[PDB]
């Protein structure tokens, strides 16, 4: 049977699944760690333990424990990121999509969701990987990871919550594929992690961290780096907010044994209904010395890394999204312009550690001062400020340093709008749009994508099938190497390819060498 | 006889001269102030004593003692700003043109040159005041005044070197101009001071200075405001480069008297020779308590200073001129495309006084990060540096703090580079070359201008002595005032008149409000 495999765990067996008129092969809900509930809550995950009779693999497992998005209560735009499936601290599993029939040793990707290290499921409707799997016939994974205070509540020095747990998740599905994939026509030796935002980060820390170097072959990063400002803290900003998770709960604060075990009788949604309350994204990795040896911009300087070729990108619009939550005049039902005073204080919410001066520098970087009551430029600079300072200019830094050592670099900028987009239209090209282009969804008629965006839909899965089997997107119109040199990077879009150079130089300049300048002196 | 004159201090014989075919007279060489030599050197002027008989006033008088430039020896472009006339100590004169036949009580317009406070003459061809005076009927007088240490020497405390004497002297030629300037058919109640460059600070510092306020009514302002960064120094710094100036002459530096005396006894040569041996312009205006009460800047808050109406302007290529003489890599038969390299330490050069936070700063603002080895938006970026921090801000923010009390502002951007210009193309339109035109020299043929230059001359000698006469250049195509709301101006060029708003803003806010509070925080 195709469906029935073996595994170094146990047997499983998956499940028949139509893809655009044809058919392959799906494994659901596999199971690689032991649930870490109980005592197990804030650890360092354990492998699951072998079991006997055969794993029903025919359906999404459960999605972690995470804060649900309530501010669009229905919307589609926002509701399609939250859990479809059942919220539970039982969530390590992992999902597979293998061509039928099963290929003798096939390329495989791993799949890492984003969602801030604080949300996200393996499960959305925009993950689903049978057309990927199917149309570039490569098996596909998609792994799970515990967010939030789940994941990374950080005691440095504690044994029980150390810190990082669900990458080492995100590690031991990745043992778990090189381990067993092969049962399933997957090559271990070829195996491509990709991941958006906190995802992008996350692929980023494997390629980093010493202990998860060996575990994959390439990456590919969307909208997101290691480096960002808001992907990790120092062990003490992390032994400071877990503290305050304790103080906000009524915990005695006298040992981390103390704190940790009031943490672990708590119900989930009682530390989920409190986990914004510690901020000066709340639990995010901690540089402690052990996943991440130094300092992230000291290995990078170093070159202490995996050697490997890439695949990395941004969005347009990386911004829009993030200030339509958190900042002053933004609406889903207006144009969004934007006053003045709201640029101004939406600056200060965009650089949350900077001083007055960084503030006025920040200001003066983005305000044309021939106009600057003008609404529409105001609100287009806030959103440039916000994709420019968290992710778009932290990804450059990362694109620049990595390619000093790499054996590749492929770097794009996505900037179509889908026809079907939800959103207004001021919000652009918008952080985490490009994922259904990746993921094929315009290759199925239902869901009204124009005949233009199924073929961009082509190509970008083709470029990522292609580069993960190969090192390089193109099949021996192409896509250059970016060299430190050269620096050059393609559009994403339905028009036809166009190479530029520099990606946001001006401002990343801005960002990456002189802000950081100022902040230091002052 | 309409030549033979009778003033307060004796009998003065004046000239016919042609002018344009036709012709007026003009009162040469006229002594203001007692001859500053031997023990009055560095001294405040004493006023010019009586004298019998008739002064002969048909010639030029001596030019101050001032440092000459040779870089290029003949070349008509550098020339035309050096001494014309003997260099004597006893150089205290003013000039005055007057129409023919003499008018009853016309306006009075006197020029100020400028030259850096350490040079510059009355008697230059391009300040030939009788085209003016003639056309616009206007008496039209020229003063002058010591610069270099003679002038501004200042060890404050002392009465013996005060520091300002070559103020002083301006403002005694301006109280000759109240008391005499009748008995040439002017009137003193209706004088307009105006000057270039240093004469351009010049007036505006009489604006300041209670002591010159009622000397006249109206003031002009080109390419220079009293605030320019080169245009005044604390007296500490005043004190610290006069000791400086005794050490290169080895003089005792035990006591003022003691230093004073010893720079009472060099000949004037010898000061000039080590004048620019004690640069951290060497000897400028000081913020002395007594001319100036308080800092530039609060009296410009407070409005401590003459209210009334101003023209001002800068031209497009203030730095130009400065970059050829002092930076590396400019040359005047070479198009002086700058090297990456010599961009850099070119703006070290241009911002003297900047930490490496402020050159980053600066270096970032004015680079083309996509294009940044190009030679010729080096060239330009260090030109604009140059100009917009030693002119053009300078004068704005004056022209910005003036309105909020003043009774009439008229800015102008003067952008015509003379289709007869010596000097070559890149350099632009230069610092001090609007002067040709405001004096006139477009109408006499021989000079080779084009028909439209000598239009211009005549419409911006209007605008500058209908202003003169009334606070407005307009003669009931009009010269908007310049308000804190619209901030409107106009070019000054060939072309029709068009109105502008916020005459450099981007980089202004850089130079008057960012790089000064980024410097004082670090
Ligand atoms: C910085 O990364 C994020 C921080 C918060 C959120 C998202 C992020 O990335 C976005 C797109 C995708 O990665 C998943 C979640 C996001 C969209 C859904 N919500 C509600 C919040
Ligand atoms: C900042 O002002 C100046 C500093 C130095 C010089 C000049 C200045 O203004 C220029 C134009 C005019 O005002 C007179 C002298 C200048 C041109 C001639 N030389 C050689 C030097
Ligand atoms: C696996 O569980 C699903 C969920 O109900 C069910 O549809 C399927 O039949 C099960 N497989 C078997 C035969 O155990
Ligand atoms: C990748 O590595 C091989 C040697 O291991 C080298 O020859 C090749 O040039 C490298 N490719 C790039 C693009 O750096
Ligand atoms: C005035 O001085 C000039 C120049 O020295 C001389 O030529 C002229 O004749 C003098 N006039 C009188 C009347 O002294
Ligand atoms: C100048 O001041 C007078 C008051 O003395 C006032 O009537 C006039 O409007 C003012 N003009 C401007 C342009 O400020």
């Amino acid at each position: 049977s195709e469906l029935l495999v073996n595994t170094k765990s146990g047997k499983v067996m998956g499940t028949r699944v139509p893809v655009l008129s044809s058919h392959i092969s799906a494994f659901l809900g596999i199971p690689f760690a032991e649930p870490p509930v109980g005592n197990m809550r804030f650890r360092r995950p354990e492998p699951k333990k072998p079991w006997s009779g055969v794993w029903n693999a025919s359906t999404y497992p459960n999605n972690c424990q995470q804060y649900v998005d309530e501010q669009f209560p229905g919307f589609s735009g926002s509701e399609m990121w939250n859990p479809n499936r059942e919220m539970s601290e039982d969530c390590l599993y992992l999902n597979i999509w293998v061509p039928s029939p099963r290929p003798k040793s096939t390329t495989v990707m791993v799949w890492i969701y984003g969602g801030g290290f604080y949300s996200g499921s393996s499960t959305l409707d925009v993950y689903n990987g049978k057309y990927l799997a199917y149309t570039e016939e490569v098996v596909l994974v998609s792994l799970s990871y515990r967010v939030g205070a789940f994941g990374f509540l950080a005691l440095h020095g504690s044994q029980e919550a150390p810190g990082n747990v669900g990458l080492l998740d995100q590690r031991m599905a990745l043992q778990w594929v090189h381990d067993n994939i092969q049962f399933f026509g997957g090559d271990p030796k070829t195996v491509t992690i990709f991941g958006e935002s906190a995802g992008g980060a996350s692929v980023g820390m494997h390629i980093l961290s010493p202990g998860s170097r060996d575990l994959f072959r390439r990456a590919i990063l969307q909208s997101g780096s290691p480096n960002c400002p808001w992907a990790s803290v120092s062990v003490a900003e992390g032994r400071r907010r877990a503290v305050e998770l304790g103080r906000n709960l009524n915990c005695n604060l006298n040992s981390d044994e103390e704190l940790i075990h009031c943490l672990r009788e708590k119900k989930p949604q009682e530390l989920i209904d409190v986990e914004w309350n510690v901020l000066p994204f709340s639990f995010v990795p901690v540089i402690d010395g052990e996943f991440f040896p130094t300092s992230l911009e000291s290995m990078l300087n170093s070159g202490n890394f995996k050697k490997t070729q890439i695949l990395l990108g941004v969005n347009k619009d990386e911004g829009s999204f993030f200030l339509l939550y958190g900042a002053p005049g933004f609406s889903k039902d207006s144009e969004s312009k934007i006053s003045r005073e709201d640029f101004m204080s939406g600056v200060k919410l965009s650089v949350p550690h900077a001083n007055d001066l960084g503030l006025d520098a920040v200001t003066l970087q983005y305000t044309d001062w021939m106009d600057d009551n003008n609404g529409i430029k105001n609100r287009d600079g806030l959103d440039d400020i916000v994709g420019d300072h968290n992710v778009i200019c932290p990804l450059m830094h990362f694109v620049n340093k990595y390619t000093k050592f790499g054996n590749g670099t492929y770097l794009y900028f996505f900037n179509h709008r889908a026809s079907n987009l939800v959103w207004p239209e001021w919000m652009g090209v918008i952080h985490g749009y490009e994922i259904e282009f990746v993921f094929g969804l315009p290759l199925v008629k239902e869901l009204n994508y124009t005949a233009e965006e199924e073929a961009l839909s082509r190509r970008i899965m083709h470029y990522w099938a292609t580069f993960a089997k190969t090192g390089n997107p193109n099949e021996p119109s192409k896509w250059p190497l970016f060299t430190t040199k050269e620096q050059k990077f393609i559009d994403l879009n339905t028009e036809p390819m166009k190479v530029h150079q520099r990606l946001r130089v001006q401002m990343c300049v801005f960002w990456n060498q002189f802000l950081p300048k100022l902040l230091n002196a002052t």
